[PDB]
């Protein structure tokens, strides 16, 4: 029921080059790299004037591509649109109709949602509008509210986004949105619950989002919200909290500066990340037990073993997972402090999760047959270790790779035994 969400700019995926940055690196992430357990993605996207063309590869490739791949992993997509959008709406007298407020909601909708291949909208209201703006908002967002959101009977979801807890705009209309995202960078557990107290006339705790960032190339604020040690950080007792007090989720801005500072060498530079704070928030916040995450760890390292030639570091990760006492050190045992500093810079623990439930004792019985028929090769034809071997580091490559499915673990089973049984 929870939910997870966070924002991705669109700009740094490896379809855009030298939109909305001055910086020349290449972009390191594509969609498809965003983590598991993250069921709603808000794609946001600024391109400035004459950047048409060199954004439109990601907006083709997100139609196409990108939001096929996340319906396929249960993931919604949604945008937003500044609340200043709103009271455009066209009208013939002194305020608007029923039928001119619908009139515009789904002009809204084809423009800046179903034109782009999203799911849903959210709104962003980061300012205090007045009495006769909210006349027309009300009427805007009601409308809208008959084709997404939890009024419109649909799937497609209606949110409203803020970093404040301005009732006006919002107290007519609530009911509308799936649920409110707060955006609260900086601050810890003690705001989250303030905010809540303000927004309890209109909005109940499980509807509830709040959200934190990490720090953005090139920015003049500055947001801490990751830290060690793990629990002093924004992020956990945010997390934490959200869980705690049956919250409606969580969200993180800016995916793909994950793990970054605003020290010198971070703020001008684009760097690969190997999701850490990410991929733990998400267990954070569902309240993921450390049994649970040590379990996924351990059947992680289990699996990349057969391929993986460095015992070292493989040992070394297995006792960092049994000595680890948060969610954060599960994680940083595989993963590493940063990206390239662990034994994998891709482990995702709400994916291993899911290949929990995928039986590989008997694939790992034919692998260890076919290990104990190399090291004693000298005792065969070379000629049918060549075919075991063969076959044996592809299975063993691909069954350490991104994921599987149950079929798949069958294959190579069958394609093992049958090396073997020649
Ligand atoms: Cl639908
Ligand atoms: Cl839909
Ligand atoms: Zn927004
Ligand atoms: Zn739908
Ligand atoms: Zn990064
Ligand atoms: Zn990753």
């Amino acid at each position: 029921e929870k939910h997870f969400m966070v924002y991705y700019r669109a700009w740094r995926d490896k379809t855009m080059q030298g939109v909305n940055t001055t910086l020349p690196d290449e972009n390191w992430l594509t969609m498809h790299d965003i983590p598991y357990g993250i069921d709603i993605v808000n794609v946001f996207s600024y391109v400035p004037k004459g950047q048409e063309a060199l954004a439109q590869p990601f907006y083709d490739t997100l139609k196409n591509e990108y939001a096929p791949a996340l319906h396929a992993r249960g993931v919604r997509l949604v945008r937003g649109i500044d609340y200043s959008e709103l009271l455009k709406v066209p009208y013939a007298g002194t305020t608007p109709t029923e039928a001119e407020f619908d009139a515009y909601a789904k002009e809204l909708l084809t423009k800046f949602v179903d034109d782009l291949g999203i799911d849903g909208l959210d709104i962003d209201m980061e300012t205090r509008p007045s009495e006769k703006d909210i006349v027309l908002s009300n009427g805007v967002i009601r409308a809208l509210s008959k084709y997404i959101g939890p009024k419109s009977g649909t799937d497609r979801p209606f949110l409203y986004d803020t970093n404040a807890e301005y009732l006006p705009p919002l107290q007519d209309v609530s009911d509308c949105f799936d649920f409110l995202a707060y955006q609260q960078y900086g601050s810890d557990d003690k705001r989250t619950q303030r905010a809540l107290n303000n927004l309890s006339p209109v909005l109940n705790g499980e509807r509830f989002v709040p959200g934190l960032t990490f720090p953005e190339e090139q920015d003049r604020n500055r947001w801490y919200d990751t830290k060690e040690p793990y629990m002093e950080s924004n992020m956990y007792k945010v997390a934490r909290y959200s869980y705690e007090n049956n919250l409606g989720g969580m969200f993180l801005y800016a995916l793909d500066r994950d793990g970054r500072t605003y020290n010198e060498d971070d703020l001008n530079q684009i760097k690969p990340s190997n999701l850490l704070w990410t991929k733990t928030a998400i267990a954070e916040s569902k309240g993921v037990s450390l049994a649970e995450m040590k379990a996924a760890a351990q059947h992680y390292l289990k699996r990349i073993s057969y391929a993986n030639t460095d015992l070292e570091a493989q040992n070394k990760a297995a006792e960092t997972v049994t000595q680890a006492t948060t969610l954060y050190d599960v994680n940083k045992a595989i993963l590493g402090g940063d990206y390239g500093q662990g034994l994998s810079n891709t482990y995702d623990a709400e994916l291993e999760k899911g290949l929990l439930a995928i039986d590989l004792t008997t694939l790992y019985r034919a692998l260890d047959q076919a290990v104990a028929a190399i090291e004693k090769a000298e005792s065969y034809t070379p000629e049918t270790i060549q075919a075991l071997q063969t076959t044996k580091e592809s299975v063993a490559t691909e069954l350490a790779g991104k994921t599987y499915t149950a079929a798949q673990v069958t294959t190579w089973q069958t394609e093992v035994q049958t090396a073997l049984d020649n």
